[PDB]
């Protein structure tokens, strides 16, 4: 539960998304959710970073650009957490990408357009989160270790 | 414009859903593009007409009961039309089902929330399709055979 405070330009920059099965979504560091499967291609910078059960936390670029085979964490729509490995590696080419500040002093740099979800379980567009004013889910119970 | 004209509840039936590996979408009987992603069970009635290369339309409850191996006709973001096999086969249990019925005639039965693709090419849940007017996505010259 963290609202965006800012959402501020980080230019045009090659830019990165992973799919997965089951409910198509993934945990970023401390808990937000972002989602693994759409049509357009919504992507996150190289440096946001993704936690992993094998390696932690790594940036999704790494991941992409080496292709890595890893775990990662999704949410169910009841809530509860499971493990599920990554099924697609996508250089997603160059998009404008923005750092959208969260309340807490978290960033969350991606495209307008790539989905996150809220609070109560919708998977909306960032900048539709940023600007209606919506609370991100931050799951936790994560592992940090 | 394609415009849906009407929208009825049918009642809770057995719904259903496929999945692909790339683009996420599959064309309808008509040409129309259904997602085939979503964090939530977003279904499509039995008698929901698929187009197919090796069997023609098939429904795609009978896809799902039988595991039919298929390939399907799916929508890159440039437009261009191709072919992938079915990776997923997806029994959505029972949910609300709603018609949705297009100026033309031509029907769409599935939950109110199941995304369809938009002329401008956005994957939007087909209830705010209705409700927004906007228009639906219509492909032709579909190899029916």
């Amino acid at each position: 539960m963290v609202k965006i405070a800012t959402r501020k330009y980080l230019g045009k920059q090659n830019v990165y998304d992973i799919g997965v099965e089951r409910d198509h979504n993934f945990a970023l560091k401390n808990g937000f959710i972002a989602s693994a499967c759409a049509f357009h291609p919504q992507a996150l910078s190289y440096e946001t970073e993704i936690l992993t059960v094998e390696y932690g936390l790594l940036p999704i670029g790494k991941i992409v650009e080496k292709r890595i085979e890893c775990t990662v964490y999704s949410v169910d729509n009841n809530g509860n957490i499971y493990t599920q490995p990554v099924a697609q590696w996508h250089d997603r080419g160059e998009q404008e990408v923005f750092e959208y500040c969260l309340e807490d002093g978290s960033l969350i740099r991606a495209t307008k357009d790539h989905k996150f979800m809220t609070v109560d379980g919708q998977m909306l567009p960032i900048d539709e989160i940023f600007e209606r004013e919506l609370d991100l889910m931050r799951v936790d119970n994560l592992p940090n270790h």
